[PDB]
């Protein structure tokens, strides 16, 4: 029964069978109950604060060739850009001036900055009294060590898919084993460590999604970023189907149920495939929002997938936009850095 699966989730009997059935049931009443459960767990464990992470996508140069990603190296159609270190620091300062308590630096895997330019930038942003999150992809342990020494607080490295065969096919420069070793290294170095997957990748099954949930639970990640796969026309996956919003939303809800004290963003991809998708996701277990703080003329060139929200908006629009969002949702903006606040339990 849908009823029995909810009871088992409520009782924290997180068996593969329970998770598979939750993901497989396509009953509206069940889905709405699951979303309510996640929303309640979110409210109880992490409260009504929605944490704002200002993201600066500072370079779209990439050395890797992931089949799903518009920044893949084989995409010749794309104008490549790099913000200067001074531009990045001053852009971060403007976000802090707008009230951002976390700055997220994200890029393609761009060799130019690695590792010392990143270290310099992180040190300057840390002087501003905010959290710094890096999302720069896979690099040697030494680089991650230098960045932690420089003051970085968190690292987002989505695991993408926990199916090693699918992972290797979609990410031909690397492997799930590498990705996992990176994530374990980040944990060992003391970063708040973020993982998470895409939903609806070509060839990905419900069993794969269950494996993603069990992977996340196993490693007790501090942040989990989940979103639908969105096909990009200048990639080998151009003609594949987009991920299903409702299924992806169920993954978010189950992640909250499994990791009740984690930080879980309402990802931009959720807002891209369905108008108002981020707001929905914030009401089904998410507690974090990541407004775009990349300046023009670069914002429109960071084309991981098409249709990406925020691209046509003014340079400073997105922090005010999410503050309005937070208020109309009956929520509150985060007061502190929004680090993970563990609730130890049984
Ligand atoms: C009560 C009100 C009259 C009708 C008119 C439009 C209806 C919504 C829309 O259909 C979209 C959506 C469809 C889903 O299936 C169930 C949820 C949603 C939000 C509906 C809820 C409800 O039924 C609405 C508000
Ligand atoms: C606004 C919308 C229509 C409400 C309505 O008109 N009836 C009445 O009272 C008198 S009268 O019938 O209107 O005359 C209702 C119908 C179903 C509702 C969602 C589901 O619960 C799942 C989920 C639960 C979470 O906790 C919060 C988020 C979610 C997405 C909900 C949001 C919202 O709440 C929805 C869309
Ligand atoms: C940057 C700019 C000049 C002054 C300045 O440099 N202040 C630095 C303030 C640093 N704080 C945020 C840490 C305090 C100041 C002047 C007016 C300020 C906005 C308004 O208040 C409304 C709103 C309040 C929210 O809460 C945060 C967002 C908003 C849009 C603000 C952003 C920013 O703050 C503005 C633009
Ligand atoms: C209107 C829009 C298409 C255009 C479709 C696409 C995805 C749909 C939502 C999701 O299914 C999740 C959720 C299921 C609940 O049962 C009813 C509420 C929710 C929020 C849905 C409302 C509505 O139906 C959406 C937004
Ligand atoms: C300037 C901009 C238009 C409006 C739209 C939404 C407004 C915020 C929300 O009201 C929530 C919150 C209420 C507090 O009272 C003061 C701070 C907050 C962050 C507001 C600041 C500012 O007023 C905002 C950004
Ligand atoms: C663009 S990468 C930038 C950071 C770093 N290069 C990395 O791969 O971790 C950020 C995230 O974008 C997501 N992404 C890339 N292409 C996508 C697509 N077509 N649809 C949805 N998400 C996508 C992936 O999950 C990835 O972890
Ligand atoms: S997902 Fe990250 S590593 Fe892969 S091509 Fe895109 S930017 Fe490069
Ligand atoms: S942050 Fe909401 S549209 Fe840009
Ligand atoms: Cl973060
Ligand atoms: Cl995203
Ligand atoms: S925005
Ligand atoms: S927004």
């Amino acid at each position: 029964t849908g009823r029995e699966i909810l009871e088992k989730l409520e009782r924290r009997e997180f068996t593969r069978e329970v998770l598979k059935e939750a993901l497989s049931i396509n009953d509206r009443g069940f889905n709405e109950a699951l979303f309510k459960l996640a929303d309640e767990i979110r409210r109880k464990y992490v409260g009504d604060e929605v944490h704002i992470r200002a993201i600066i996508e500072f370079s779209n140069v990439c050395r890797k060739n992931c089949l799903y990603c518009g920044l893949r190296r084989d995409n010749k159609n794309l104008k490549r850009y790099r913000m200067t270190p001074e531009e990045i620091v001053e852009r971060a300062r403007l976000a802090v001036q707008f009230g951002a308590k976390t700055i997220v630096l994200q890029s393609g895997e761009d060799p130019y900055y690695m590792p010392d330019v990143i270290s310099d930038i992180v040190k300057e942003i840390k002087k501003m009294g905010v959290a710094v999150t890096l999302s720069l992809g896979e690099w040697p342990r030494e680089y991650y060590e230098k960045w932690k020494e420089a003051g970085a607080d968190r690292y987002l490295l989505r695991h993408e898919t926990a199916n090693p065969v699918l992972h290797r096919k979609l990410r031909p420069d690397t492997s799930f084993e590498n990705r996992l070793n990176c994530l374990l290294t980040l944990k060992e170095l003391g970063y708040e460590t973020g993982a998470g997957s895409m939903v609806g990748l070509p060839g990905q099954t419900i069993d794969d999604l269950v494996d993603d949930l069990l992977f996340l639970k196993e490693h007790d990640f501090d942040m989990v970023g989940i979103g639908p796969f969105i096909p990009h026309p200048d990639t080998p996956l151009a003609n594949e189907k987009k991920g299903d919003f409702t299924l992806t939303l169920k993954m978010v809800a189950l992640t909250r149920i499994l990791l009740p004290d984690s930080n879980i963003p309402a990802t931009t991809a959720m807002g891209t495939i369905v108008p108002g998708g981020r707001e929905i996701t914030l009401r089904c277990g998410a507690n974090v929002i990541m407004p775009n703080w990349t300046p023009s003329p670069y914002r429109q060139l960071y084309q991981l997938y098409p249709g990406k929200i925020c691209v046509f908006e003014k340079d400073t629009a997105c922090i005010p936009c999410v503050m309005k969002m937070i208020e109309l949702l009956g929520r509150k903006p985060g007061r502190d850095w929004g680090g993970r606040k563990r609730v130890f339990e049984t």
